[PDB]
């Protein structure tokens, strides 16, 4: 399952560059490298005690925003398998990373990236 992890991580990021949290706003998340080892590590290590292993998986994906956890997104793993397990990554931007743009705000230079932090959570269910 280790490429098929690899290849996750790459549409995880995709899926982070463009993050919506809590509005319409994308914001450019990015996970320090040390993170997608580390995160790609679990979601094995998690997967493999399933039929399946990490083919049947249903990655959900939210990003802690200080007391807020905002959902970023929901994947099944392997499209021609129902997933009978949910993995719930949960990952944290540093607060001060966080304000309102505004609405005049078209002739603004792009936005910066925002990193995020190096703790995260990962919880299984199985799914009945």
């Amino acid at each position: 399952d280790e490429h098929l992890c690899a290849n996750l991580m790459q549409l995880l990021q995709e899926s982070l560059a463009q993050a919506r949290l809590g509005s319409r706003r994308p914001a450019r998340l990015l996970m320090p490298s040390q993170l997608v080892s580390q995160v790609g590590k679990e979601l094995l290590r998690l997967a493999y005690s399933e039929p399946c292993g990490l083919r049947g998986a249903l990655l959900d994906v939210c990003v802690e925003q200080g007391k807020s956890c905002h959902s970023v997104g929901q994947l099944a793993l392997d499209p021609s398998l129902v997933p009978t397990f949910q993995l719930t990554l949960v990952l944290r931007l540093d607060s001060r990373l966080w304000k309102i743009q505004g609405l005049f705000s078209s002739a603004n230079s792009p936005s910066q990236s925002l990193t995020l932090s190096t703790g995260f959570r990962v919880i299984k269910k199985k799914l009945y």
